[PDB]
């Protein structure tokens, strides 16, 4: 379980490393996905020193006849198959209505490609959630080792009502309000033919591998200790349901996961999701990711 650096993403680096996809939302929220070019005029994406943001616009009240709020969609060149992703999160989008994600897939052959979400929730519900999507004939264990608590055991988007098998984290921290009031913390995938592991780290641990928080060029996962999501391949052959992956980090508004109005209105958010988006910028200046880092192992 010993891997050593092969890309090494900081501020302005992703503007070279990554797209941005300007495409039509596939999960229909309130957005509009600006191309690279727009995003950096407008200032929604900025990548200098050792920082990167990506924001929502936060000044612009929508036409509801218009297009949704502009956000932005990132997306590696490269591509993975066994290999360590670390992200050194400052902090993530926040807000009702937001559903920020970070996570891995393969656009051109989904689900069949796979889909793993490392970071990903909703409406500022806490506790961060990862998940797999997959096509048929892969499934977890209702036990095993990880300190997050299974959800849905069923990976196949095909047959569990498009959710994926999903773990959530153990602590408040993991996501949200609660993770940015804390300074963020760390993320860590693993992906082997034989498993997906997810490590959150957050900022103030006193347990955070040095290999993940300074992000040296050589890493050992044996000495993580026990991850926060485990997907083993007991009953899913993880190579097979997986390929050559992007790592894509998003900030969608409301659609088919976080705009259900009872999933919306459940949170504590007033009234319509696509309404809320429409006419409070103001209440989007806090819906950015800050990136300290983003390394890939292999
Ligand atoms: C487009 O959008 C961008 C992004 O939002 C806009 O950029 C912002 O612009 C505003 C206005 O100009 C800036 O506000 C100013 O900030 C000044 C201070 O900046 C310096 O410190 C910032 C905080 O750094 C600390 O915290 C971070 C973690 O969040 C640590 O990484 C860092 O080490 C610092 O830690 C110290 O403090 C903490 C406690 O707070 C301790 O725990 C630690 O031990 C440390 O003691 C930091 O964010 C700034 O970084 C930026 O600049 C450096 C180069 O100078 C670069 O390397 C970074 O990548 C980053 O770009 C900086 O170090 C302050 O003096 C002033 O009053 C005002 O508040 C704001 O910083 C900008 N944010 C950025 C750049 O991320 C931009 O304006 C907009 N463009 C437009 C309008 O055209």
């Amino acid at each position: 379980a010993t891997y050593h650096l092969e890309d090494n993403w900081v501020g302005s680096a992703f503007l070279s490393t990554f797209t941005h996809e300007a495409i039509a939302d596939p999960t229909h929220g309130r957005v509009n996905y600006v191309d690279q070019a727009t995003a950096l005029a407008k200032n929604l994406t900025y990548a200098s020193g050792d920082t990167l943001i990506l924001r929502a616009d936060h000044t612009t009240t929508l036409s509801p006849s218009g297009p949704g709020r502009n956000s932005v969609r990132i997306r590696s060149i490269k591509t993975y198959t066994t290999h360590v992703a670390v992200f050194d999160v400052r902090h993530m989008p926040q807000g009702c209505g937001t559903w920020p994600a970070a996570w891995e897939t393969d656009e051109g052959d989904w689900p069949n490609g796979g889909e793993v979400d490392i970071i990903e929730g909703v409406n500022d519900q806490s506790p961060n959630a990862m998940t797999l999507h997959t096509g048929a004939n892969c499934a977890m264990p209702a036990s095993r080792t990880m300190t997050g608590h299974a959800t849905n055991n069923n990976c196949d988007v095909n047959t569990d009502g498009n959710t994926g098998c999903g773990v959530q984290a153990p602590t408040a921290n993991s996501y949200g309000p609660s993770f940015n009031a804390n300074g963020g913390g760390w993320y860590a995938m693993e992906r082997t033919n034989s498993f997906i592991k997810v490590w959150f780290f957050p900022r103030n641990a006193g347990n955070v591998p040095n290999d993940i928080a300074s992000g040296p060029a050589t890493i050992n996962t044996d000495n993580w200790g026990t991850p926060t999501a485990f997907f083993p391949n007991t009953n899913c052959d993880i190579g097979s349901h997986f390929d050559a992956n992007n790592i894509i980090i998003n900030l969608t508004f409301c659609g088919d996961w976080a705009g259900q109005a009872s999933i919306f209105n459940g949170a504590g958010c007033p009234g319509s999701c696509v309404d809320y988006v429409n006419n409070n910028p103001s209440a989007f200046a806090n819906a950015y990711w800050d990136i300290a880092s983003v390394r890939v192992y292999q």
